[PDB]
C-alpha cells in the first residue's frame, strides 16, 4: 500500500507502506477553531480519534491524498 | 492469496492480495496488559514485531481467520 504522506520535517511524499499496514489515513488536526493541520500516513489501524479531529481511513493507494 | 482483512473502517473482510503480498497475518495488538485489537490482511513479509505482540503468518488462503 502506498499512502500521501506528510513528512516529517513538513511536506508531502508518497510512501509504501510497511509490511502490516495497510491503512492509510489523513486527520484534519485542529489546533485551534478554525485552524488545523492535516497528517497523512501509513498505519496498522485506523487511529484513534477522541478529540473529534475529522479523519478519513482507507485502504486504496493514495486514497488519503 | 486471500486474506481475512481488518477494514480501514472496521470490520472484516476477505481480500485478494495485491501481486507480490504472499503473506497472510493475524497480529493481537495488546493496547493495554489484558486488552488487544486484531489486526488481519495481506503483506509482503510477515510484519515485524519487536513489542512482543503476538503474530501469526501463514501464506494460504484464509489462514489468518
Amino acid at each position: 500500500l502506498t499512502c500521501v504522506t506528510t513528512k516529517s520535517i513538513g511536506g508531502v511524499t508518497t510512501e509504501d507502506c510497511p509490511a502490516g499496514q495497510n491503512v492509510c489515513f489523513k486527520r484534519w488536526h485542529y489546533v485551534t477553531p478554525k485552524n488545523y493541520d492535516i497528517i497523512k500516513g501509513c498505519a496498522a489501524t485506523c487511529p484513534k480519534v477522541d478529540n473529534n479531529d475529522p479523519i478519513r481511513c482507507c485502504g486504496t493507494d493514495k486514497c488519503n491524498d
